[PDB]
């Protein structure tokens, strides 16, 4: 995905920036498929954003569901970790 017009992603990024302020947020990616919407936060520490056995992600699903009006089973919430472009796998 890439920056530009898209509406939802800007509201959701504004939302999550507050939610995950100290947690280590950066941004989010989104997909919308013939099957569901997908929401993929980008943060320094994915475990904090998940919380204790997925606590925070489950709650953040419900609040997003309420705020944005998502149908259940048709929003999915994921967490990606931040990592630079560049470097190798191992090169040996």
């Amino acid at each position: 995905g890439s920056s530009g017009s898209s509406g939802f992603k800007a509201e959701l990024n504004e939302f999550l920036t507050r939610e995950l302020a100290e947690d280590g947020y950066s941004g989010v990616e989104v997909r919308v498929t013939p099957t569901r919407t997908e929401i993929i936060i980008l943060a320094t520490r994915t475990q904090n954003v998940l919380g204790e056995k997925g606590r925070r992600i489950r709650e953040l699903t419900a609040v997003v569901q309420k705020r944005f009006g998502f149908p259940e089973g048709s929003v999915e919430l994921y967490a990606e970790k931040v990592a630079t472009r560049g470097s190798g796998p191992s090169s040996g």
